[PDB]
């Protein structure tokens, strides 16, 4: 039997589903920890212990317990990323797409999903696996894990509450792929983990954490990266926030034994009703509860580790979206609404500058401003809508991929760099919003297959093109077929640093990825503000 | 006779002098003062004591003692800036140019030559005032006055050299204009004192003092405005330049007497000879010996002045040059030469802003080569020529006199700002040297006209129309002749802040002359040098 599939956990039933005229096997929400549940909140996963009989793989998971958006309630634009199922702190599950007939030990590609670390689902409709396994005839695995305060809670010192337990929560579904992938046709040497937003910063942090290097073999970024600023947190700094979710609470705050054990008799909703309120800023595009840079997932610094080669040494494709900060300013920041052009008065630009770098003191406000500004048309709603735009893309997400992308690639075996620049034609934003944060997941996935999405033909192709890029990359190390015809990915160099457009149009080549601001934020306002 | 005058001092007779196939006056070498030798070097100007008979006031005067830039000898395009006849420490003279016949109280341009405050002559080439008294109708003056240690050399609290002597010769040339200029058929009651370079700061050192207020009408600045970084020091780096060249000289220190009297029995080339071993860095654009800061002269800030309006309120018409810095370069920095292009290397790049920024800390030069460099092509040499030459030109002249025309313009009675961008064709300096500072000066002096000078018939017009601008803002207070039909220079207002290009081609208004790149030189970097 296809669908019968027999684990190192016990025994697994999956199910045959359709996929564009023909069929794929689905094994969906299969355990791969314990519960995290009454006194293992905050606590490391522990591997699931065997079952007896067989589990039913036909449905999807619970998802963890998140905070839900209702900002525009029934709008699809922002609810495609809410959980489309139950929520319980009873999560760590994950769902395999195998093609039919099972492959003999062929590539594998593990999906982590974004939500800045405090949100996000393995069940939503555009991670759905069947068009992207079926296509490019790979094993994909959506693997989920804990966010918020239930899977980032971070008291140094702690053994309850350690931290990092929510990357941990993947590093163990990595595990599982490991020992069990074979079974399904999958080759454990030949596993791709990829990730967006969030998670593709995680995907960053298990080519740093010595622990989880073994477990994959090569790594695709999207639109974020280890090092971003919103990526993770100081010992500190989050037991500072740890803390103040206690005082929150009217938790007991002597000791960390009491404090965790206050927060484990609080029902999820009540962490997550306050999880933003122990932030140290007005903030955007800023998180709660993040990773740690604790000294035992990360044994230095992410900056010291990315010096000294301390890293997996393999070949990453990575790359970013034309307008990452769009989708955070239209929550967060004034002048913006999702139902004008958001043109954005002087004013309006001083505070989302200020919103939009948290950190910065007055003189790095005034750099950050002067460096977005023309000066000749300072009132000049839509440069100054496009120019903080700009800022919030190159502050959290490009420019920290390139210095990763740089650092990387003088030890890395192979980089390659991608610009996605397409506005989906059946788009539900507004014009103003650009290529949105985790609007080329769609493409990746295959979702402009199906006709009755109504992309365009050459939507499709586009699709297709990018699937094979990533697919062929999964399975070879190279976006391209070697010695074929159609035009070929350059490597990133680190002299030259070739990268490609990712849209509709035929493949155009550029170098140096938006290099004078990112020299801006990479190297001069570090030194601003470390000035005093 | 119309050549005899009868002044105040004394009777002066000039010279018939021809221009243009016509003639006109010319009184060379009238003295304005006593001759500052021996004790009285360093000292107050005393006005000249009145002669007896006809003092002969038909060769121009000696040259005030200066350094004789020899770097290209016999270049014609160096040479025109030397002294062009003996140098003397009796050099307080000024020359008259009369239209002939002697006109009834007419209009009376002031000219102040500039040369870093530290060298310059009333007596070169360009300096020659016939064709514009002639051809505008109007008296033109040119003073002198003491330039290097003779002239500013500042031992504050003294009364034997208390600084801004050479200021004071100014004054006193003014001074003379307002008692004599009627004899010669000058209105001194309408006065327009003009400069460049150390002359434009001069002018605007006038307006700003208030023993200079009423001895002229309206100002014109050129290339230069008091608040240069290059224009003043405070006291106590006046008088720790006045010991430091007493040490290089082995003066007695103890005292200022004891200091002061060592340096009256130098020889003047003595002096010259070791002037520049003062300057605290090495630089460009930086000389050893001007006007301070010293609560009399000047009796606050330049800056508070400014502010509280703390000057003379009426009329100015005020100006730079395209390529103001390029002349710098040639002479200071690396890679620069006068027989190539020029192609500068990043290194001689970086060695370059370090000496133009010499105030500047680590993170300062950081933010002007940020703000300059091209990091798409951090390796091309135009680009890098061409942007050392930009932050010389803006950071000495353009963006200081800005600040200064704004500031201004708030109080003022009417402002006119030009942008002076024409490369005269018969240049004898390379082409990457660009609209050089000083060479606008051979324009508003009518040397176009000269047939054998072999400038273009379209030469020509720009300076007549120039010198028409000159001397109509010099008479009415605004370059504009009321009727006119042309294309009318729109006054700079604080709102719309509008200049205009002077070149051959058909005037063009524009707003905000380089306000991008002046915002970072007067907002952010002296912010950002005070911060750090
Ligand atoms: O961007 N949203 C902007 C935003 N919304 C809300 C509505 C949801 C309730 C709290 N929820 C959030 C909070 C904060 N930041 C959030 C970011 C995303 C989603 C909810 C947030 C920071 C301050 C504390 C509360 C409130 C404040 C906001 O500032
Ligand atoms: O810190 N050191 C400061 C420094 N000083 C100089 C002046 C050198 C000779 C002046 N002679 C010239 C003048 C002017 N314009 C010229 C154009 C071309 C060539 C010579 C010119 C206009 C104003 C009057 C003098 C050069 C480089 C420096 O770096
Ligand atoms: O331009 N600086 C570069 C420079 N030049 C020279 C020319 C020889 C005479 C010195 N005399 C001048 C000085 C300076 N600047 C000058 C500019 C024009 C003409 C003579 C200068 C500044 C530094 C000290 C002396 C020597 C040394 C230099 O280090
Ligand atoms: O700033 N504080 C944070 C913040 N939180 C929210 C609430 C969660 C909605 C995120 N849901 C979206 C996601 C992504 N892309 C989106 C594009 C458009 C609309 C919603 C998107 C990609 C990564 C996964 C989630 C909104 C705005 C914010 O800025
Ligand atoms: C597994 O669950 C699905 C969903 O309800 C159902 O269709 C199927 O019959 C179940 N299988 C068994 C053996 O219970
Ligand atoms: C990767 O490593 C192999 C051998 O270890 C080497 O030959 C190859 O050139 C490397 N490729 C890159 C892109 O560094
Ligand atoms: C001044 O005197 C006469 C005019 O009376 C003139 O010709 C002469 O050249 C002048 N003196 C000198 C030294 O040139
Ligand atoms: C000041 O100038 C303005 C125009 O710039 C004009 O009203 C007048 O010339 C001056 N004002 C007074 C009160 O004299
Ligand atoms: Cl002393």
């Amino acid at each position: 039997s296809e669908l019968l599939v027999n684990t190192k956990s016990g025994k697994v039933m999956g199910t045959r589903v359709p996929v564009l005229s023909s069929h794929i096997s689905a094994f969906l929400g299969i355990p791969f920890a314990e519960p995290p549940v009454g006194n293992m909140r905050f606590r490391r996963p522990e591997p699931k212990k065997p079952w007896s009989g067989v589990w039913n793989a036909s449905t999807y998971p619970n998802n963890c317990q998140q905070y839900v958006d209702e900002q525009f309630p029934g709008f699809s634009g922002s609810e495609m990323w809410n959980p489309n199922r139950e929520m319980s702190e009873d999560c760590l599950y994950l769902n395999i797409w195998v093609p039919s007939p099972r492959p003999k030990s062929t590539t594998v590609m593990v999906w982590i999903y974004g939500g800045g670390f405090y949100s996000g689902s393995s069940t939503l409709d555009v991670y759905n696996g069947k068009y992207l396994a079926y296509t490019e005839e790979v094993v994909l695995v959506s693997l989920s894990y804990r966010v918020g305060a239930f899977g980032f809670l971070a008291l140094h010192g702690s053994q309850e509450a350690p931290g990092n337990v929510g990357l941990l929560d993947q590093r163990m579904a990595l595990q599982w792929v490991h020992d069990n992938i074979q079974f399904f046709g999958g080759d454990p040497k030949t596993v791709t983990i990829f990730g967006e937003s969030a998670g593709g910063a995680s995907v960053g942090m298990h080519i740093l954490s010595p622990g989880s290097r073994d477990l994959f073999r090569r790594a695709i970024l999207q639109s974020g990266s280890p090092n971003c600023p919103w990526a993770s947190v100081s010992v500190a700094e989050g037991r500072r926030r740890a803390v103040e979710l206690g005082r929150n609470l009217n938790c007991n705050l002597n000791s960390d034994e009491e404090l965790i054990h206050c927060l484990r008799e609080k029902k999820p909703q009540e962490l997550i009703d306050v999880e933003w309120n122990v932030l140290p800023f007005d903030s955007i595009f800023r998180f709660s509860f993040v990773p740690v840079i604790d000294g035992e997932f990360f044994p230095t610094s992410l900056e010291s580790m990315l010096n000294s080669g301390n890293f997996k040494k393999t070949q990453i494709l990575l790359g970013v979206n034309k307008d990452e900060g769009s989708f955070f300013l239209l929550y967060g920041a004034p002048g913006f609404s999702k139902d004008s052009e958001s043109k954005i008065s002087r004013e309006d630009f001083m505070s989302g500058v200020k919103l939009s770098v948290p950190h910065a003191n007055d003189l790095g406000l005034d750099a950050v401003t002067l460096q977005y500004t023309d000066w000749m048309d300072d009132n000049n709603g839509i440069k100054n809508r496009d120019g903080l735009d700009d800022i919030v893309g190159d502050h959290n997400v490009i420019c920290p991929l390139m210095h990763f992308v740089n650092k990387y690639t003088k030890f890395g075996n192979g980089t390659y760099l991608y610009f996605f620049n397409h506005r989906a034609s059946n788009l539900v934003w507004p014009e103003w919003m650009g290529v949105i944060h985790g609007y080329e997941i769609e493409f990746v996935f295959g979702l402009p297959l199906v006709k009755e999405l109504n992309y365009t033909a050459e939507e499709e192709a586009l699709s297709r093109r990018i699937m094979h890029y990533w697919a062929t990359f999964a399975k070879t190390g190279n976006p391209n077929e070697p010695h074929s015809q159609e035009s070929k990915w350059p490597l990133f160099t680190t002299k030259e640093q070739k990268f490609i457009d990712l849209n509709t149009e035929p493949m155009k080549v550029h170098q140096r990825l938006r290099v004078q601001m990112c020299v801006f934020w990479n190297q001069f306002l570090p030194k601003l503000l470390n000035a005093t």
